[PDB]
């Protein structure tokens, strides 16, 4: 019969704008992945020339369902083009979301993805920090400029209310001026400092977030202050001897990361690092079964590679959250 | 920016409800899918419950690139509910296939889906009977009266007006006959017979098309006459003895069918088949690399599991006709 389509401000105007309702969706999302009530296919990169290519040119694939109450299925389409910004005056990464009534498998909604997307990837390291951050962290380390960043910087601030200074850096020294000057407006009462290197601003945050396009580590063990949290968001940032130095690894989902091509994974094809080396999945965390931070010494690293259950349980409570307030366009399907 | 949603009333406003567009568009991909200029990952299933549930129960993701003149992306997310139809009265297949610009690898066309897709199937038996079916054959056979087999139909008499009887078995008695008596007032001048039993159809078609929801095979190669092309769209109907006593055995794509739980895989995990077995890929059918067939007497299978290419260019092809005849709803993406 039907289906909901909502674009970005549709999303916005359901609350999709408010770091809030994806900390609420994942930490739902991340129970029932500890609970194991989920399935979730490996995502595939459909790249256009998979070696003749950048590595931020693909779009993935992400399909998945949640059990439980409310049992939802769907699928996150999200593409890239490294040089959209650059070239084209473009966001990045781009797409939609399709959500799934899983009695029928119809299609149930149509949704802009990359608002979602970055809002949920910024609730990660939200609850991440909750239970792998030291309590009442003053200062927070931001890399990289783009989108991602801006929306961790965002739900961080709102999520802490404690955090007094943020560094900011970015490779490209522009973006970074733009971004803390755009910032200092936004929040007066907090101090954005740009660096001039990656080494000065990691070196000062208590928490750590990267927001890159590299796929070269530059973060090195001994840059991090001891009680120091990195959420590894954008994956590549972070050198091999961080992943066995430090005192505890989390990542969101482990088999999703000893994929053959992966850091992990290549410590793990080596001697470096086994799932016993691992310290949990962030919904162990999130359930109570594993503990978080022990004390305000161990040196956290998080290794979120992104699964599909985040984005679909966000995407049906903003889905909801429109119906209820008779947002978006309804389109028929046949 | 924009993307142009088309619902399946504006796809067959736009030429969608014709064989012809589709036999345009698959002539043309699977041009290019001889040429290799395509990128096709595995398509992953989606089951809510994987082992616990009906082998019609899943959603799949079907991405694809095309290159070429006018270079395409997408996604197919097509999904199935076996007892639909029986329970609900819905179609048991359901989704949408998306569109993207290769250049940004933005999403512009979310279009309904089943129709192009049991369209694009239809298609397949009509482009590899070009090549495989004994020229004027007259006896066509339909297992299987959903909506596939209405589709498969629909395009063969649209394509081949040779053909004068069609015999039509399915293991629902009620469905074979008001499809047949339906069919049987859209074109009186050809003779549609209900048979009584598979065998029956089955001895007596020229052209023999598979499309039931079985994962028993029961078509045996005695069956077949000399000279018979089988299109096994519904792909477990057909006992593996016909994949080995076959004259000829054609695929839409060796490594897509070379998959683990698959009838060749077996055949080939077995020694009782080969890539060196396999007569063609159909693409080379299309472009003359590898003949069809060559005399009246040989028993030829057509074994195609269905690719994402199909569906993308399929899709492509008719969101260049509506934008041509001002058809469909045009979205904002932000
Ligand atoms: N689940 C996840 O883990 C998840 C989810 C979404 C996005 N991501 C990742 O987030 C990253 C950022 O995405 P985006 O949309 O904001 O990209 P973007 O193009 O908007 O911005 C990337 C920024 O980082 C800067 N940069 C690049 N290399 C750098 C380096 N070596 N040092 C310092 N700065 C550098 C660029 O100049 C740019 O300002 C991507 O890598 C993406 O894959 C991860
Ligand atoms: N690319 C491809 O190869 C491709 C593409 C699309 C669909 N398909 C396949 O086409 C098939 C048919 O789909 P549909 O949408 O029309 O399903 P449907 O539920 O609409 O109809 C299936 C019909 O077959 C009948 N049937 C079931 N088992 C039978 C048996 N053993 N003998 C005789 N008849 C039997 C049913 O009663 C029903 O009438 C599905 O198997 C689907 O996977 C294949």
């Amino acid at each position: 019969r039907e289906m909901l389509y909502l674009n970005r401000s549709d999303i916005e105007q359901a609350g999709g704008n408010h770091s809030q309702v994806y900390v609420d969706a994942l930490t739902e999302a991340l129970t029932a992945h500890a609970h194991n009530d989920f399935v979730q296919p490996l995502k595939p990169y459909l790249r256009q020339d998979p070696e003749n290519g950048h590595i931020a040119d693909r779009i993935i694939a992400m399909p998945s369902h949640i059990g439980g109450e409310h049992a939802i299925s769907g699928i996150k389409w999200i593409g890239s083009k490294h040089d959209n910004p650059s070239k084209r005056n473009m966001e990045r990464a781009s797409g939609v979301i399709i959500l799934n009534d899983p009695e029928t498998n119809y299609p149930i909604a149509v949704m802009e993805a990359s608002l979602i997307s970055s809002m949920r990837t910024a609730a990660v390291s939200v609850i991440a920090a909750k239970h792998l951050a030291k309590k009442g962290f003053k200062d927070l380390t931001i890399i990289g400029c783009g989108l991602i960043g801006d929306k961790q910087l965002q739900s961080m601030l709102e999520q802490f209310d404690h955090i007094e200074r943020v560094f900011v850096y970015d490779q490209f020294s522009e973006a970074c001026a733009r971004f803390v000057d755009r910032w200092q407006q936004q929040r007066p009462e907090i101090n954005f400092i740009a660096t001039e290197n990656a080494k000065e601003a990691v070196s000062n945050g208590e928490v750590v977030i990267t927001c890159t396009v590299t796929d070269q580590p530059y973060i090195e063990y001994d840059w991090l202050q001891k009680g120091a949290f990195i959420s590894n968001i954008s994956i590549m940032d972070v050198h091999k001897e961080v992943f066995i130095k430090a005192d505890k690894v989390v990542v969101d989902d482990w088999s999703q990361c000893n994929r053959e091509k992966k850091t992990i994974n290549q410590l793990v094809l080596e001697g470096k690092f086994s799932k016993e080396a691992l310290h949990a999945e962030l919904g162990q965390l999130v359930t109570g079964d594993i503990p978080g931070r022990e004390d305000d010494d161990e040196i956290i690293l998080l290794n979120p590679m992104g699964m599909a259950i985040e984005d679909i349980s966000s995407a049906y409570f903003i889905y909801q959250q429109a119906q209820q307030q008779n947002i978006g366009t309804t389109l028929n399907l046949y």
